[PDB]
């Protein structure tokens, strides 16, 4: 029933969010120890799991970029994109909104603290803790070239790892491996661009923070061109071309 | 038999605090490293533990919040309701005991060399050694609000896990996954209120640490509203509320 | 084959030791960071890795005590028994020899650089690196106790995660699980004594280091009673007392 | 079809080296906190990842040490020797220059932050951003007895944990597993060399890093002896010797 796939969409993807934001949050205004390989395992198994509660239902897509290239590489009925999408971020939306109220004292302390004024340029590191952002010294096109490779990536080993024709089926370890797979991608690559690789993980919090307080800068990162953008189409264009990349260079091979 | 699950759930719960409060002793009484992604991977590795022991006997609840919501949802015996959690405080009130016997030394030490007053309020951080506290920055009503939203996904999740008709079953897998729930949940929320999520593991050390000159801020943590009634109450009504929103929005559709 | 068991038995420990001792060692002498939870987990899976090699041949016990407590619970051939110990206390002896040869230099340049003479008593903490040592803060009969405590657990839990009646079978995860069974305790519990639980592990490395320069005090620990008697004899009581424990309080109810 | 294993080499060995490289540049140019552990587990998961999407098609050799050895020792066609060598390096290759062309920026900010002249001795360090180096401490013939031991015990914990003949068959485990071993092998060893062990993995990157502006001391890392001979020709070495160990110390006991 597409009703219940929406559901759990929306709350896996949400649950997804919760680990991830919730993390990123005890980093930047609880004070929290966390390396740039814990931040990663922690995304990654969060989405293991928001994996494993919803797989049985929807298929598990938690991911707009996802939905789009099963719909065009894996016979996923087209009549189900949208209302996927609009679950997931939908879900996501609300996950960062909950987080935000678990850790609502924290968030005014914190930029009490440091004189940070939330919605200027400055606000945006705390921003960060509900979407993605581009490094200091890369620019919109080589930030959109970071997400576009790693999406791809991401599709492509996802199908890989799901793929029972290659090698021994993992049967209930693809969860939890495409969790580890996020999790060495966010290790390599996170610097960068926050390697969001999910338009609903990125756009749906990052509207809730523009709700939040820190306004325009949600969309824009403080730079020329909105960034925004760049989550949003970069993963999508990636997990075409990766999607299309494994059928062609590893599945015409099985 | 009821008595062999009594004693099951008394080893299992206390095996659980016994990895749980001994890595918080290292970090805190034994200058150990610890971020808080690894405090929470070792609590959540020792439960996995705790489950592997107990569950082939017990059903291994080792949570007073879990037993009262497998009884209201899970068809559980309510004969074996209250056996199980005098057990399972009594084995985390034992495990808190032994964990202090090996570490007593390094206690001692530690509150000499900073001149820590052990039952003032300042010496409520070492008492965190043995159960949850709430966050500076958040009140009562706020770490209810906390503890009930994270063992609300907590039974959720584990039911979702346990669930065999719920994608490909996960076998021995179920136990290690529960215990990376737990890791991340400790991880997003931990900064807060400590991830109690368990009746019996914070009210069972709570009366040690009062018992071990602690006094009463081990139970009122130097606030006003006692504290020890947030991870009392609050994950028993998560754990129903968890409980049956997995049964609503994801059971009735499988 | 009795001789072919032996050798595996002298191939696993070494093994063990080889990733233990060397993780220390660049923890000691290499300037590498690594927390409480990283060598114990280093530890733990060198263990499993230990397992998944010698298990199909020797039955893997890798452990002196582990070897004793199969004897006198699990039937195993007491014609067996010398033969074992002492291959596993050999391998831990070339190992510890073969780590120290791979990182020969940095030792010396390391206790050249902080005046540090190989011998004396301020050289035990380099001496750490093979063997095991109690903390500062405890004694003898302490270390004994806390050595005694974990072995228990540690022979317990190994039974339970290898009892096929428990629960659902673990099959190939058996190893691993027991390699994060000893992660869990090397944190919880590794400041006191460096969770030794294995006479083999500590004996072994311990004559090495003896003869190579550290002399006495490899032996000693610069305390009034050798210390090595503790991980000599601390893990075998605690081997017996869990192993016994394990099959009255659960396998008697299963 | 060998054109389509040749490809997976490809893959597989640049996917490898792209979380390698990616790990290591954002430890170095990114600013990222990372320890001795992290790096060994990432490299060690990303191997784990590279073997499961190419396993199926090309048997995932994804290492030249290790074809040559399945070839002397698992009857590997030799035909296929050097086609997959060719292209193992060709992917570590081409990995390297995607890593680099994604870490641009950082790369050369990092350089005019620190003064860093790229192709001088002091620019070895960002060197070993793509490639394995020297401990200070240690001279050409150690380095090579490093290397050749480590990727024996590569080889031989490899044949046995894929020897279905050996205990319990591991299943889907085994390449996870695989990856844990290099994680334990890079956190006790790789202070040494860097734990190449993969002639590919360091020959390829090394070739890219000498294009790239680091000139000669990519190859020489500023020493005597041209240093890009050991990462080369000692895991080769060690490869065979750890397969002949394992074939006569364990399998001829199976
Ligand atoms: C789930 C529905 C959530 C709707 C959005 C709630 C956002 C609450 O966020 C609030 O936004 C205000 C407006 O900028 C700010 O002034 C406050 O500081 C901020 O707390
Ligand atoms: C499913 C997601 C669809 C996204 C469509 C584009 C939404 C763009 O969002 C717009 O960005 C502008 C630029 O900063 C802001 O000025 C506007 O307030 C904001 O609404
Ligand atoms: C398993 C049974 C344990 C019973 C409780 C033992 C507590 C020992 O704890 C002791 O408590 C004393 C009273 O406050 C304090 O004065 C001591 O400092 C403290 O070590
Ligand atoms: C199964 C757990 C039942 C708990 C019932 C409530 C126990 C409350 O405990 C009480 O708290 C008071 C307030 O700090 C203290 O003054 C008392 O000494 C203490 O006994
Ligand atoms: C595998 C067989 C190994 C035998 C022991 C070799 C120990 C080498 O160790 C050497 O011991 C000497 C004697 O104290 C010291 O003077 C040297 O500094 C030390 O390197
Ligand atoms: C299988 C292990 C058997 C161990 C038997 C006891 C070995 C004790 O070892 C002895 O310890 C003494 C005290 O420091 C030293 O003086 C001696 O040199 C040393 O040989
Ligand atoms: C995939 C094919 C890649 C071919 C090699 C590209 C190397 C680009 O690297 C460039 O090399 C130049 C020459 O040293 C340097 O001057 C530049 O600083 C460097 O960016
Ligand atoms: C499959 C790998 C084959 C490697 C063959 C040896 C390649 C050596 O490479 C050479 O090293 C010299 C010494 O620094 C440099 O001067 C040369 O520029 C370089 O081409």
């Amino acid at each position: 029933t597409l009703k219940g796939q929406c559901i759990a969409e929306f709350l896996g993807t949400g649950l997804l969010i919760f680990f991830g934001v919730g993390c990123v949050a005890a980093l930047k205004v609880a004070g929290a120890s966390f390396g740039q390989w814990e931040i990663s395992v922690i995304w990654g198994l969060g989405v293991a799991m928001a994996i494993y509660l919803t797989a049985g239902v929807s298929g598990a897509h938690l991911n707009p970029a996802v939905t789009i290239a099963l719909w065009l590489f894996a016979c996923f009925d087209k009549r189900k994109v949208i209302p996927f999408i609009v679950s997931q971020v939908a879900g996501a939306f609300c996950a960062a909104a909950l987080v935000y109220g678990l850790y609502y004292n924290l968030f005014f302390d914190f930029e009490q603290t440091h004189h940070i004024v939330r919605g200027s340029v400055e606000s945006v590191d705390l921003a960060g803790t509900f979407s993605t952002y581009p490094n200091p010294h890369i620019n919109f096109v080589q930030a959109f070239a970071v997400e576009m490779v790693i999406t791809a990536i991401l599709m492509g080993l996802i199908l890989a790892l799901t793929d029972d024709g290659n090698g021994v089926p993992r049967g209930p370890l693809a969860p939890l491996l495409i969790g580890l797979l996020i999790a060495v991608i966010g290790a390599s690559m996170g610097p960068l661009t926050g390697f969001a690789m999910n338009p609903a993980r990125d756009f749906g919090p990052k509207v809730f923070a523009w709700l939040a307080g820190w306004g325009n800068v949600a969309f824009t990162g403080g730079r020329d061109i909105p960034y925004f953008l760049v989550p949003l189409f970069g993963p999508i264009v990636g997990a075409i071309v990766g999607a299309f990349a494994y059928r062609k260079l590893i599945g015409r091979h099985l």
